């Protein structure tokens, strides 16, 4: 099997924040203070290695900025664990309380996950400053993310094979790209009208697809090993186009090439909103660029470790 | 080799204007009047079958509307023939004169190709009415089309294998999609500002890629049955991604799927410009839809007739 590099045409290159190993400890301290880690649960947690992910995607900056980058990825883990054996309606209330903790960090929390959420976002606004419009964008993205996951666990145990179109509509919210992008953009004070511009949304959608499909390609070998390969884009493509695994990977390479080319073209054709926000929007998608590359780096290294492997029998 | 259907997700369906056979004569009794056909030259002209293209592609309407639709396709051929043995700077002058013939149908012409151009456009404006903004769009599309072909024939006899990105930048002008779209849109009186809207340009680019890649895929067997065709998108993909023919076709299927999905998404997210313009833009891309399907229909039937079984081991 030949596995194409879906990001060969993605200009942003992999860079590890050097300040890791200097926040990796106090970051792992913080999380354990909120999660009663069982043995075997601490394993797969640290075998995922969410702090490295923060170092690959977050701004290259102060030790405090790498701090909040580590908390985001760790908070995503903690939120999923805290709501693991919760029902749909309970999960929706928990997510709504988490979003209230983000909106008002001055108000006190009422449980482990609202306190975690309150601390992490209070730290973030200390480091990054006030950003009314950015904060609203992030909470809106966090809401669409939590909804998609809670309501996909409500769909689970069903015999329908998802089409390629329906795979993307769901995975654009489930993969957690959108709230990662809007979080790393906090402080840029981008106006609400720019976030609602179709070319902003279009570039956001293209970058999310790349996070979803790279994650599925890099995890597919693992997934198909133990019948976890049912919700993968490769399975959707093989089923819908009646082609073998090799075919579906060439297909993704084509799909990826068009997606990247439209991301870059849309960047070059954005409207101007004057010099100040233009620099902000320039910086925003620079951060998205680093984020897509950083997810692909981490998602390749962790879900099939080895070295520079390119051909397997699976 | 398995050949995918690149337009399987394209909602517009193939429909032949029933008024063909009733316009095919008097329309073919026009090109003969302007081109001195030699044997072997009148062959491929009736073996290309440009009036069926007009019937597959143009609006389903009056016999006069099918007339102007067949004139455009016929004019594209007659222009290439008239400028076949011309130099680069000579070809630019002839193209500039033709565009002047479109701008001023009242003024007399000075040669075969300016008279044909004048007679075709006066008829077109008799049928569809005046369209100042639409006429400017079409002439701009026709300028970029003639320029691209004149400069490709001038660069030719060079050692460069063109990359995938450079293949698309050229072929978006060379395939004649853009002037076809703006021509079939004549009469809709779309505002100059809607033509310059990046979502209008993006949808236009997406539909042109589909015209370029369907034509190459449907002509690739012919093109390689006679060499290796170094100017085909399949050649560019095999070279650039170091994959075989089968691989490059799966790649195209993925590239087409993303392109189509972005065309439909972009249509659904156009801004509103009021009730009159919105109906105009709805009709414009409905016609582009029919045009893309119609080109794919014609170029599958012409370049390798046979039938649709799926497989063709060549």
């Amino acid at each position: 099997i030949y596995i194409p590099d879906l990001l060969i045409t993605w200009p942003w290159q992999k860079v590890r924040n050097p300040l890791l190993q200097e926040v990796q400890d106090e970051a792992n301290e913080w999380v354990k203070s909120f999660v009663l880690f069982e043995p075997e649960q601490f394993e797969k947690f640290k075998a995922c290695d969410f702090n490295l992910l923060g170092a690959l995607v977050g701004p290259l900056g102060t030790k405090e900025e790498l701090r909040i980058s580590c908390d985001l990825m760790n908070f995503y883990f903690a939120f999923d664990e805290y709501t693991d054996l919760a029902s749909a309606d309970e999960a929706k209330v928990i997510a709504r309380d988490v979003m209230e903790s983000f909106r008002h960090t001055d108000k006190p929390s009422h449980n482990k996950i609202t306190e975690m959420a309150r601390q992490f976002f209070e730290r973030t606004i200390n480091t990054v400053g006030n950003d009314p419009t950015g904060i609203e964008q992030f909470i809106a993205d966090f809401d669409a993310y939590t909804t998609s996951i809670i309501q996909e666990a409500d769909d689970r145990a069903s015999g329908h094979i998802r089409s390629v179109e329906d795979y993307f509509i769901l995975r654009r919210d489930t993969c957690g790209g959108k709230p990662s992008f809007s979080f790393f953009g906090l402080g840029l004070n981008i106006p609400k009208e720019v976030f609602a511009h179709p070319m902003f949304i279009s570039m956001t959608e293209s970058a999310t697809d790349l996070i979803a499909i790279t994650n599925d390609m890099h995890s597919y070998n693992l997934e198909q090993s133990r019948g976890l390969d049912g919700h993968n884009v490769i399975t959707a493509i093989m089923h819908e186009y009646k082609i073998n695994l090799q075919g579906a990977l060439y297909w993704l390479s084509g799909y990826a090439t068009k997606t990247i080319a439209k991301f870059i073209s849309d960047r070059k054709n954005l409207p101007s909103w004057g010099p100040v926000v233009d620099r902000a929007v320039e910086q925003y998608f620079d951060r998205v660029g680093r984020c897509v590359r950083g997810y692909d780096a981490w998602s390749y290294e962790t879900k099939r470790y080895y070295g520079k492997n390119g051909l397997e029998i699976q």
